[PDB]
């Protein structure tokens, strides 16, 4: 039925800053919809069309369920998110439908933008620390500071953290805690002292159910308890224990090419806010973290530009392709912050939008206010034509390492 290019679509070499990988131009060209090889056996099918990806993913016959997988996927491929049955109902990517649709009507007013924007200042405070202990560190040792491990992630984290109650003073080591809690909610094996955490987590949860204060995990806990009559301290740490994975690893990811970009010079000096939310946007495009959708299942059989799907058919959407698709998007592999604004897939689309755009958009604007405000002179130590990036499965792409003199 489909055009078959037999190779993993996660293959990823070490890549340049201003490249995708190769596969991505071999899916489109091939057609809409190509089969080709998933990493743990069997076929899978790649959309590479924008308008095709648009309706596949508000249509209720590609699904979620991890359930529909493979079963040599179970226990080996850990890109399956595939929580036990009794917590999916509290696992945003892996219910569709009413389930779904709960989960969603319960994160909405915690992620309230207006309340985010009351915390810009807050987000700043955390930027700016981060940035001024790297910078004296940078001055004492005489090396460049290394922003991948310093402050891409340690950033992301404290910030959702914060929101949450989740009071994190090694942001080094709860993230290496939240990590494996994640592997383990999503279906993972079997020593990262999680109970500390986890310890912060039910403090939250604790604090939460007793303060009116309304805090985004006590508004969670309110819209929760509404949805499902009866809700207990272990749900509502793990739901939040994704909404810090989630809210840290994506954007970490992000914000080390957006770092990258802006260190490079091409944010013109005097940019207005507008300029600087149009930097954003265009990085945002050319430099998506999560190359393809997460896994989705035909329920059915299906018939999709012109092939036919089989039930439990693996379906993707590629994120970074559609971006630099040279159809919809004039030079698609150069980076013009000025280009006709036009739509992208860096976040989804459909049902399962990201809920955190709104947030990774405040951070990244308010990083970008720290930097220049504050660090004026910050540059990249070594030239952007070396810099590297690489993603190994199913984790988001991300930058080897970011040397930088932020003074
Ligand atoms: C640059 C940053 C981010 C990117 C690029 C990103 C990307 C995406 C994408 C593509 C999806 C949809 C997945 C699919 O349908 O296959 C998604 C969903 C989600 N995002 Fe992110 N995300 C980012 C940041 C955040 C942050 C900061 C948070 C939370 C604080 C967050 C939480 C979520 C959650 C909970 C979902 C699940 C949606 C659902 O299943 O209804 N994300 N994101
Ligand atoms: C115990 O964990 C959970 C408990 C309740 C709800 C969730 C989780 C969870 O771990 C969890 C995640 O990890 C992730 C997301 C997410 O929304 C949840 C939950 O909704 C959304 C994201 O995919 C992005 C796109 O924002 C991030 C992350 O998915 C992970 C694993 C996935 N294979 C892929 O590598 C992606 C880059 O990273």
């Amino acid at each position: 039925e489909a055009p078959r290019v037999a190779v993993d679509p996660f293959a990823c070499p070490m890549m340049t800053m201003q490249r995708k990988p190769e596969v991505h131009d071999a899916f489109r060209e091939a057609g809409p919809v190509v089969e080709v090889n998933a990493p743990a056996g069997g076929p899978a099918w790649v959309i590479t069309d924008d308008a095709l990806a648009r309706e596949v993913l508000a249509d209720p016959r590609f699904v979620k369920d991890p359930d529909l997988a493979p079963a040599a996927w179970r226990g080996v491929d850990d890109g399956l998110d595939i929580p036990v049955p009794e917590l999916r109902p509290f696992t945003l990517i892996a219910v569709d439908g009413e389930a779904h649709r709960r989960l969603r009507r319960i994160h909405a007013p915690a992620f309230n933008p207006r309340r985010l924007a009351e915390r810009t200042d807050r987000i700043a405070a955390i930027a700016g620390r981060l940035l001024t202990e790297l910078a004296d560190a940078s001055g004492r040792s005489g090396k460049p500071a290394e922003l991948i491990g310093g402050f891409a992630y340690h950033f992301p984290l404290l910030v959702i953290c914060e929101l949450l109650g989740v009071p994190v003073t090694d942001p080094a080591m709860a993230r290496e805690a939240v990590s494996v809690l994640k592997a383990l909610g999503l279906g993972g094996p079997q020593v990262p002292d999680t109970s500390a955490l986890e310890s912060l987590l039910l403090e939250a949860v604790h604090s939460a159910r007793r303060n009116d204060t309304p805090t985004m995990t006590r508004v969670l806990y309110e819209r929760a308890q509404a949805e499902f009559g009866s809700v207990s301290d272990d749900q509502l740490v793990y739901m939040i224990t994704g909404l810090i994975f989630a809210g840290h690893d994506t954007t970490g990811s992000f914000l080390g090419f957006l770092l990258a970009e802006v260190l490079a010079g091409r944010l013109a000096a005097d940019a207005d806010e507008d300029a600087v939310s149009r930097f954003v946007e265009e990085a945002l495009r050319y430099h998506p973290p999560v190359p393809y959708t997460l896994w989705r299942f035909a329920a059915t059989e299906v018939t999709i530009g012109g092939v036919r799907l089989p039930r439990g058919a693996p379906v993707l959407v590629d994120i970074e392709g559609t971006n630099t698709d040279g159809r919809h998007h004039d030079a698609p592999h150069a980076f013009h912050p000025d280009r006709p604004s036009w739509r992208r897939l860096t976040f989804g689309d459909g049902p399962h939008y990201c809920i955190g755009e709104q947030l990774a958009q405040l951070e990244s604007r308010t990083m970008i206010g720290v930097l220049r405000s504050r660090f004026p002179e910050a540059r990249l130590a070594v030239p952007y034509d070396e810099l590297r990036w690489c993603r190994k499965g199913a984790q988001t792409a991300r930058l080897t390492e970011l040397p930088v003199w932020l003074r």
